């Protein structure tokens, strides 16, 4: 499931190097000279999170440290790759999210932040949170809880709050907010449940819920819970 | 029409250098020491698309190669400059889009991607597509088809799909999606027609159409076609 | 009020350095080795606005020049820090906006642009305007007029026009447009008044007004004025 | 001749590049961008100088324009470069490829950079010539005043420490090693620097001082301090140098 | 021995690092990233070489893989480095910390960079060895052909201008100063560079030319041009050098 | 005097800058940012050092604070710099503008960088002084231990290869060329480096070894190895040097 995603990635690379020599050595460094996904992702993230304050080479040690202490972060990433390839038809390659998709990079960055937050290294997770915000336009609070098989497609704009929850197999799109409402300190953010699909510009406020296999439509503002397998829409959101 | 836009640009530059000496040599390098627009644009794009993987100097050869094989990309750009200057009143100078406007830079980048896609160099057009996505927050699939006299104003957020079409003299604004809907592989993206104007946060889904001289209002979600010279609005969109 | 914000910032720093040694010398350079906020902000902005065309060290002289000729820009910034800390609960530290929040950085950048615009150095303010647009996804025209105690939370997407006005103690959020409407050259942009709160994706068009203690809801398009202490919503906006 | 070298050299570099790309994948794109995507030496050289001279003050993209202006105005600079490449290939036993100077050797780069600066100097663009001379000094540790007159088929391996003064002459086919100084006594102004004639070999650490001539085909011993003229086809060595 | 040095040195560097971090807050994160976050010298060395050899063509992250591959394949390179560090500490009176070579001294960096290039050269990855040799030349002003054979406990302070040819030998415990040339006469090909035996001290500016031997424990005077063999436990000085 | 030089020099640099900006548009903003936007030499010098010493570990913006702290604490460093500029202008026949040292010459930059490091060294901030010394070595190829005592009106053209040891003294108005070594014999510790008195001219490649004195107004021949004291107003040349 993993080793199988990787094998594919390596294959695509070999063929990609053969037909675009301007990026050959990019493909070779990022993919072809790694043994597994853990390696390629560490390399990729290090470059994506690089700054004057922390160069790639120092970030890589942190990502490797996280992946060593929680190997499942690599499995989650594999599922997030499988996801975007089947769900996005414009994506016709496993390598593509790993190489190029800022939603994917932002997502995996978040997991690093999540691991750091939970260990107690909060100061650094906040630096990383805002790094990803400026680099990739995705502002996920690392205290948030996010599962596997997730897709953030065209991700420019996404925001997700401290107490929020997203569960396996969700698909989000641009400008999607999983926000607060007004006043209620403590818990205050959505609990998006399995297999959901949120559309463009979808604001979704308060400590509510969106149950299984649902559908938020583009433009929607969602103040009221959505039951399993339903479909909400409009401003505010009401079932259709 | 072209030579006339350029002449203006050069003039503005001379006066800009004279009254802001901190940017004089910027103006001199970007504009004043070029003979024509082709040159200035190649320079400008090279810098805008620069990365560790491909520095300005290597990108410039690709843009020059494209402009040599299709000189009309330069004419399109001239019309996209004329456009933004007359349509945006905050823009009081021809040089401004060329120098500073990320919608303009993103647009011209797309044309390079479009030329590469069509020639068969898909691997590189995808790298460029996502480059522009991270650099400028505009995610235009290069297989899309876009015409001349276009304005992308304040462009932070724009997304446009593989099968989409935009035609001469359109004006788009921030957060505008020309997206898909749900399920229908093959053709699935809007055909925006001549002289249209799309407003802020305008989601527009499916393989529909928006005819001539139309008007999408800010916030609109557009599932249903709009006839020529009409005006849609709201969630969903209905004529007013 | 100021000296008190600073004292806090310095304290947080000392403790932050002690528990995250990877950023110690970052904290030390940005904060701990400054005497006051003016200094720390000059340092911070210089780094944030740095480009090949203008490195940090040359930008810092401009920011210092502005802060010398208008010391109140520092007081405004202090109030914008106090603001975000009390209003955002995820923010539990005074240092955080100064260090990390792109809405805050963008805001203070704008003030520099505003000072330059008003002095007559328009060419440079436009360079800075678009710098901030690409760096931080906030596109505030510098001719706009913005007061103190402002918060731009998760700011990815904000746009604000030439003739616009925002007054003390406002809170804006992502994707918020304070835009024009159609045709009316001269004055054409909102006058947001004291203590207002604008929500996610809130488009707000024309030379209208939003009076005191108001509330624009997420997703709202606002064509019609809002009286003091009201609350608007939906597409278009009508009181509730 | 120089113009025939233009093509024999480029031909060879291109071939080398294909084989290099196949055998070293980490550099494949480097070899492609610098060499394989170009159709002549001039285009590769401008590419290479631009990256090598790049700085925050003046980036590659901008330097390339300057370098290409100069090549258009005086394409003998490219033919000289061809001869300089040929010189390194045949004379330095450690260099077995034509590409090596062009890609790697700082002496070769400094040498071609001096050519751009000399062209600028004679066009009256002295402010820029001085900027580039000192850039070259810092980046490659070769210091050549742009008013110096230097010919072709020059080998500057391994160039670290070379200093060449304003009024020095170096003619075709000279080989200079590290730490050569072509300078003044300290006593005069105006014409005060040596005149090195052709085919001269100058050994490491040699200091040649004054407006003195070193005649064709002579050899200067490593470590020498040469204060008097050196006849043609002669070896001078010592501190100060005697004819040996 | 080398393997015991691996640990005695690292132990000391770590201690030094804690004290350095406390006393200089502007560098605290530098010391933390380079030294304190690592558990052995090898891991610190790869970190340090990667940053030092980094370029647009090949960034730190990528070089580290190469360096770590080489260390896995031949960990004696790390033990040599340990000895080289020890050498600098005990021999250069201006160096009072083990960390100083590792952090700062370009001679030490060039030396360990040559080791990576030599390993690559003997694996047949010559294109990359040449890229790195010339990188080292530009960044640190030391030029060592990767086919040279160099041992351990080598001090290259203060290394600017050192040139070492393809067929040179430098054995353990040699001390070389600035502007040393280990080169050819100009007359031969093939085996043509000096053989420096152990414990030899070579003074600044010395040129040692030809396939000649300098015997164990000898001393070469600054400024010397050595053309003839130098017996063990002997001092040679002059231009050309005589046994003094 | 030094303080009068502060103003006569700056006056001239500003004038030069206006004329340079007008005649070379590619550098106009460079000249504006470095020179025209400043009101005194100190402010320009800190600007220039900060860019020149910048690195990933420590960027311009941060170095400028350090440099400005030092200038506030001891403004004689700026007056020395003024004298050093004046020295280059009058003594190097190739330099015809006051701006040239400040903008371009690495010897001048290394020299002022040593001043910052020396100030740090005497304040007990040695970790940072060593970081900067070795930065200076790599960037400008001048190696000056920060404990060295160096005065003013010093010309270090064209500085590549200069090495100056911990216990060396160089007094006012000394002129040093490339590849000068002010070092030890190898035999002693503690006080072991030369004492160069004022107005001394040291020629290229000279090695001056031991705690020996070179007396005021003497001249050291290029290539020399000086092992014995040199009386005032005397010329020493040779390997080893004799009074000539
Ligand atoms: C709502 C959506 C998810 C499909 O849900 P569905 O369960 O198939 O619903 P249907 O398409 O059958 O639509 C049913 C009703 O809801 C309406 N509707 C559909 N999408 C809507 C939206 N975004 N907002 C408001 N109403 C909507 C339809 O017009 C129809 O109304 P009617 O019955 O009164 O005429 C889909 O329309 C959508 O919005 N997808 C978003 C994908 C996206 O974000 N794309 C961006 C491009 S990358
Ligand atoms: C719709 C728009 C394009 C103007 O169209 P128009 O053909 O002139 O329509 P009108 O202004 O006459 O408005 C007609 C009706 O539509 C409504 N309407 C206008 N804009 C609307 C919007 N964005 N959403 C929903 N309804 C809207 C009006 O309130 C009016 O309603 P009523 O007759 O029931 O009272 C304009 O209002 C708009 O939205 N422009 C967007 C520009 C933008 O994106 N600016 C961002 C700043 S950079
Ligand atoms: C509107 C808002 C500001 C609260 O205002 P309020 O004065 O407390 O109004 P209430 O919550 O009492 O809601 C009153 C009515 O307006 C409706 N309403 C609330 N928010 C709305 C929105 N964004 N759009 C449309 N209608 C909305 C409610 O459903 C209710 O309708 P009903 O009475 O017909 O059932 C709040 O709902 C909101 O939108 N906050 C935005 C915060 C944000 O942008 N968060 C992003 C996360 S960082
Ligand atoms: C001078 C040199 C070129 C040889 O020239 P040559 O004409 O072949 O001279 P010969 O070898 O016959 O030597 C002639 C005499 O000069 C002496 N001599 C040779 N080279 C000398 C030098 N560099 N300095 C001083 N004396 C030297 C010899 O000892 C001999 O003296 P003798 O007649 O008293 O025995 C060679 O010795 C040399 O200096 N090569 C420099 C190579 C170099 O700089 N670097 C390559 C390494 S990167
Ligand atoms: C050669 C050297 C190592 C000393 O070796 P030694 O065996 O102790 O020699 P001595 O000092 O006894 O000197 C012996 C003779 O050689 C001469 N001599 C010493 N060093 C010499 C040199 N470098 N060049 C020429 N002659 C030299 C002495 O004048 C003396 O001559 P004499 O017998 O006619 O009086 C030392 O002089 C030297 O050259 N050190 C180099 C240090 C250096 O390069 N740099 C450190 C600064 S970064
Ligand atoms: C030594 C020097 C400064 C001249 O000093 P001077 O007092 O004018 O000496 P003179 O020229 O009268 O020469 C005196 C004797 O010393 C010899 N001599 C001069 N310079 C010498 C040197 N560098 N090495 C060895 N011998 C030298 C002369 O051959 C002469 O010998 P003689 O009496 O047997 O004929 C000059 O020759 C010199 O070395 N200048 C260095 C310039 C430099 O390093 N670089 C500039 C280029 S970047």
């Amino acid at each position: 499931e993993l080793e199988i995603v990787w094998k594919n990635i390596k294959a695509e690379a070999r063929a990609l190097a053969d037909c675009e020599p301007m990026l050959a050595s990019f493909y070779h460094a990022t993919l072809l000279k790694h043994e597994n996904l853990g390696s390629a992702l560490s390399y990729m993230l290090a470059n994506k999170l690089a700054s004057p304050i922390m160069p790639a080479i120092a970030i890589r040690e942190v990502v490797e440290e996280a992946y060593a202490a929680d190997p499942e972060m690599i499995a989650s990433a594999a599922c997030d790759i499988q996801a975007v390839r089947t769900r996005d038809p414009a994506v016709d390659k496993y390598s593509t999210p790993l190489l190029y998709l800022k939603g994917f990079h932002a997502l995996q960055a978040y997991r690093i932040g999540h691991w750091l937050w939970n260990k107690g290294r909060r100061a650094l997770a906040i630096f990383l949170q805002n790094q990803v915000s400026v680099s990739f336009q995705v502002d996920i609070h690392p205290a948030a809880k996010i599962g596997r098989g997730i897709m953030l497609d065209h991700a420019t704009g996404i925001v997700v709050g401290e107490t929020a929850v997203i569960e396996d197999d969700v698909s989000i799109l641009q400008s999607v907010t999983l926000g607060g409402t007004g006043k209620t300190s403590g818990d205050r953010h959505p609990k998006i449940r399995e297999g959901v699909m949120i559309g463009a510009g979808a604001k979704i406020l308060g400590n509510i819920e969106v149950g299984r296999g649902a559908k938020i439509g583009a433009g929607s503002v969602v103040l009221q819970p959505v039951p399993p397998h339903t479909t909400a829409a409009g401003v505010p959101a009401r079932i259709v």
